[PDB]
């Protein structure tokens, strides 16, 4: 078991360092970011820790396909606006190398994205407001793999 | 059950703007800030629709017993992923929530991202929850802690 983060075109240089200070909180094992439109030495800023996943871990791709090779199964996610929660994880993914799959602050993901996800994973949260910041949104179900 | 969310001297005006975003993400009821150092201004811009609970929801006191009158549990948070000694009688870990904040109004406090809280907050707390991460890196940005803690309950 193996889990691989994949974070498409992120906009937010704070959002790319909260990232990768969450991947060293819970020992996420490859980080990925497709087509970064955030400044990266500004993310560094917010990293703390998390510095030494954006200089030694973090692979950055120009496009969506090189991110998501060999691996066994992807989950895209989005919130409940735009289909698994996270009590489904622990069975899907057991013995399994696992990408899971972000989009962007402003759009989400493409529909390439997601017809190349297996499954599609929602956060349940205020229906009137279910949408979460990125970085948040990747705390969380870091959190619930963390628990596994 | 009742929730007030405690905010001990935030720094960051992210921090802040993101704490208040989840604030209505995951319908807290109550939302205190003690002593703010955040420009409350620059943290409405991370608010996204959180803008209107700073403006009008959240409360600000200048001091921590006045953030945390009038309710039955007080949950303070640390980062300290082995806690020894006296304190441990005060530990608990998520898996313990459900039970304790049953039919209560309880207050969840979170510390500075500089410093955390003092000995004597946690004095004044009742438990001392861990969120439980990387033994050897475990202390987790402010707000994601909070995002986190806010999930667990929103679960239950
Ligand atoms: N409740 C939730 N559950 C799952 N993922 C979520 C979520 N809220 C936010 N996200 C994640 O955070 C990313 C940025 S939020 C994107 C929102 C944008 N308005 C849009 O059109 O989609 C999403 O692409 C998803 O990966
Ligand atoms: N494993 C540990 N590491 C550090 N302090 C611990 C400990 N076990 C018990 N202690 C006690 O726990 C107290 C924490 S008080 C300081 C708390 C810190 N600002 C925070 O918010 O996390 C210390 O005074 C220390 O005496
Ligand atoms: N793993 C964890 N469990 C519980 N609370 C955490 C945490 N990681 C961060 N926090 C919360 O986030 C706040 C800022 S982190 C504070 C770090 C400070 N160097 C210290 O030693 O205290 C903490 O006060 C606490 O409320």
């Amino acid at each position: 078991m193996t889990i691989r983060l994949v974070i498409v075109e992120p906009e937010g240089a704070y959002n790319l360092g909260f990232i990768a200070r969450l991947v060293k909180n819970f020992l996420i094992d490859e980080f990925y970011v497709v087509n970064p439109k955030a400044d990266i030495n500004e993310a560094i800023k917010f990293s703390a820790k998390g510095s030494e996943v954006i200089e030694k871990m973090m692979k950055i791709t120009n496009n969506f396909d090189d991110a998501i090779r060999d691996v066994d199964l992807k989950i895209a996610t989005s919130s409940i606006a735009d289909s698994i929660r996270p009590i489904d994880l622990e069975r899907l993914i057991k013995d399994k190398k696992v990408a899971f799959i972000f989009g962007r602050e402003s759009v989400g993901l493409t529909r390439e994205e997601i017809a190349k996800s297996d499954f599609l994973l929602f956060i349940p949260a205020n229906p009137e407001y279910p949408v979460l910041n990125l970085s948040h949104a990747v705390g969380i179900v870091l959190y619930e793999l963390w628990r596994n």
